[PDB]
């Protein structure tokens, strides 16, 4: 599924995103722009062998289970295609756990280069929310 912005700000709100941790809910939008471009759908390979899942490209080095990461772990406890669902729940729960890991959405390095620091309220503005 290809959510819209504010379709995406709406579901993540719904599911207790919004200042999760102390990241609004711009952040976590601008978040799954540049990760997936609000792609549910969205994958991507890793140069260690590693694959990225979901609207959040959640990485299957540590938090989900893929069947083909060596040395892995599945810390959100679920296999790496839940997090493909147009349902954003096992995303958002397991995004939840990975910015409580110490450093925050640093934990996105897409997140760090092109969110933090700007104006991520413009990815909420003008959303019924
Ligand atoms: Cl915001
Ligand atoms: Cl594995
Ligand atoms: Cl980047």
């Amino acid at each position: 599924k290809v959510f819209g912005r504010c379709e995406l700000a709406a579901a993540m709100k719904r599911h207790g995103l919004d200042n999760y941790r102390g990241y609004s809910l711009g952040n976590w939008v601008c978040a799954a722009k540049f990760e997936s471009n609000f792609n549910t759908q969205a994958t991507n390979r890793n140069t260690d062998g590693s694959t990225d899942y979901g609207i959040l490209q959640i990485n299957s080095r540590w938090w989900c289970n893929d069947g083909r990461t060596p040395g892995s772990r599945n810390l959100c406890n679920i296999p790496c295609s839940a997090l493909l669902s147009s349902d954003i729940t096992a995303s958002v729960n397991c995004a939840k756990k990975i910015v409580s890991d110490g450093n925050g959405m640093n934990a996105w390095v897409a997140w760090r280069n092109r969110c933090k620091g700007t104006d991520v309220q413009a990815w909420i503005r003008g959303c019924r929310l």
